[PDB]
């Protein structure tokens, strides 16, 4: 039966036009498309990020109120998913960043958190993401900004639910041990701690490629990121990852995860980049019926479910 705990896809739409804040719901940015979430549930998918941002959540402070019409647009979506018992990741798609500001303050980024997170609290299939890809910050910041996230959360009564976090670098897997080996430190009362890493294959790993380096760079690019997990005694998930529509993306692809299921001692699942309305003819668009990642690696990813 099933390889990994988890597998899944990114569901993305709500945090796009990010130029755009508040921006306009259907012109700048959309919630997924509940009909497809399903068409991806019925196929074996019980897992799925869906991203949004911090700004059109909360606007103007992050200790301020939510915006009713963007979250209630949100949670429709979370509800749904958790409705058929799949796993909803939480995802603040912000960098590190608030308003094009690096998050400083612990203490706003957990008011934050206790703010979303309480309208999540007695949702068991909710999980928690502090924020997508910090970057070009100091580690000590973002160690103690994963600490403060994982604070308001659980200080405001969601202990059931999985936190995933996040490493400087873009949390990428390949760079875990260059950069992010200080967030071993982090802690949790409900110990449900999870080292969300992103892969992608390209040249640089920033994804905006079709074609990855060779057919093993997958499986190169995640021993180090193991070992660590293995090493340290902690869970991982990658989060992100993506191949382009070719043989050589394919075979990469099935390398990386083979290594993460024999190492599911660690690994907890993974979730393809990216399911979603508005993808349309993007290289790695797992959205049905014609996205291209469907037509190409769906069939492989059912391979691990």
């Amino acid at each position: 039966a099933s390889s990994f705990e988890w597998f899944g896809s990114n569901e993305s739409g709500a945090e796009f036009g990010s130029g755009n804040i508040p921006g306009v719901e259907g012109t700048d940015y959309t919630f997924p498309n509940t009909t497809a979430i399903q068409i991806l549930i019925d196929a074996g998918m019980n897992i799925f990020r869906v991203p949004f941002l911090m700004e059109r959540m909360i606007p103007t402070e992050m200790t301020g109120s939510l915006d009713t019409a963007y979250f209630e647009g949100y949670s429709e979506v979370i509800n749904y998913i958790t409705g058929k018992g799949a796993h909803a990741v939480v995802d603040p798609h912000n960098f590190g960043r608030y308003y094009g500001t690096p998050i400083s303050s612990t203490s706003d980024f957990q008011t934050f958190w206790s703010t979303l997170a309480c309208q999540f609290k007695s949702n068991d299939l909710v999980i928690f993401d502090t924020n997508n890809e910090y970057h070009d910050m100091d580690e000590s910041v973002v160690v103690a900004l994963n600490q403060a996230a994982i604070d308001g959360i659980r200080d405001c009564g969601a202990t059931t639910q999985y936190i995933f976090v996040e490493g400087n670098a873009y949390s990428g897997a390949w760079t875990w041990t260059t950069y992010n080996t200080a967030m071993v430190n982090l802690t949790d009362p409900s110990d449900l701690i999870v080292y969300e890493m992103h892969q992608y294959l390209d040249s640089d790993g920033s994804g905006t490629s079709d074609q990855c380096v060779s057919s093993t760079v997958g499986q190169e690019r995640v021993v180090d990121a193991t070992t660590w997990l293995q090493s340290n005694g902690k869970l991982g998930i990658l989060g992100e990852f993506a191949g382009g529509a070719n043989s050589v993306c394919e075979e990469a692809v099935e390398g990386m995860l083979d290594y993460l299921a024999e190492n599911s001692d660690v690994w907890l699942g993974a979730s393809w980049w990216s399911a979603g309305p508005w993808w349309q003819d993007y290289i790695y668009s797992m959205e049905p019926p014609n996205g291209i990642a469907y037509e190409s690696y769906l069939s492989i990813l059912e391979t691990y479910f």
